[PDB]
């Protein structure tokens, strides 16, 4: 994963959405980088630096970590995503931006990045589609199931909003998000997603990275089942 000149492939984009880690250093008990490597180790297939709210890092300190994580995706050969920060995403020549609805709007970011991979939070179909007009490369659809992990979150969803994208015939690359564990993964992807991003069921696992290649296992099986 070099510097892009060209936007991503869709085909490539749904490949690594399969296993979606997302984490900061707030998000568990152990010592993060440790925490990064171990998941990249068991089989994530994308990592998003997300540090905020909480107690979590700033400043020079949060800038250090976020290039302790993209050290370590390099070394496992995964792309590196900055969560809401532009100007991060830029200055580490990170592969990709993840935004939301209340950050800065996709047209400008998608002018602002060039060619780098954009993610967009989205919770309706008009948002799914304005994210793909915009020049989003994937949304994140969600809170599949209930979680605490993010405070501000809009209502539980389901797989009803995967579905209803892929029956209007939508192809973007969607990644399922919210309280996924491994015992409640199957669903979204036989909704039509092309994988889960999770935080808690990997950062707070007794075991990162079992649960990490847990996920892998079963998704792997899953889409080539639907
Ligand atoms: C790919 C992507 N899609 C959406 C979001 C926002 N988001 C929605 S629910 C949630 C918490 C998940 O934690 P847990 O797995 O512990 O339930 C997050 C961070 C994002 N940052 N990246
Ligand atoms: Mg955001």
């Amino acid at each position: 994963h070099g510097i892009r000149m060209t936007r991503i492939s869709r085909e490539m984009m749904k490949e690594l959405l399969s296993v979606y880690f997302i984490m900061g250093s707030n998000n568990t008990k152990a010592d993060p980088v440790t925490v990064v490597q171990k998941a990249l180790k068991g089989g994530a297939t994308l990592y998003q630096f997300r540090e905020k709210g909480g107690d979590a890092l700033t400043g020079e300190a949060r800038i250090k970590f976020a290039e302790k994580a993209q050290a370590a995706c390099r070394e496992a050969g995964v792309p590196f995503i900055v969560n809401d920060d532009v100007e991060l995403a830029l200055n580490l020549k990170a592969d990709g931006i993840h935004i939301g609805q209340e950050d800065a709007n996709a047209k400008e970011v998608r002018a602002a990045i060039g060619d780098m991979i954009l993610g967009v939070s989205a919770h309706t179909m008009s948002e799914v589609k304005q994210a793909e007009e915009d020049g989003a490369d994937y949304v994140g659809l969600g809170p599949i199931y209930p979680t605490e992990t993010k405070k501000d979150t809009r209502a539980v969803q389901g797989v009803s909003l995967i579905e209803a994208v892929r029956r209007q015939g939508i192809s973007i690359p969607i990644v399922g998000i919210g309280g996924i564990t491994i015992d409640n993964a199957a669903p979204v992807i036989q909704a039509g997603a092309d994988g889960v991003s999770m935080i808690s069921a990997i950062s707070q696992a007794e075991d990162p990275e079992s649960a990490a290649r847990k996920f892998r296992e079963e998704i792997q099986t899953y889409k080539t089942g639907r």
